[PDB]
């Protein structure tokens, strides 16, 4: 059930409650959502 990171296709934890994916990765270790594999909303931007 976990997420594939888009570079090396990492087991990342998949929350579907907001479809967002954390890459489990020492080398990544980045929020992302799931649904467009980009940048998660956060206080910054999308
Ligand atoms: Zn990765
Ligand atoms: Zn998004």
């Amino acid at each position: 059930s976990l997420k594939a990171c888009i570079r090396c296709n990492s087991p990342a934890k998949y929350d579907c409650y907001l479809q967002r994916a954390t890459c489990k990765r020492e080398g990544c270790g980045f929020d992302y959502c799931t649904k467009c594999l980009c940048n998660y909303h956060t206080t910054k931007d999308c």
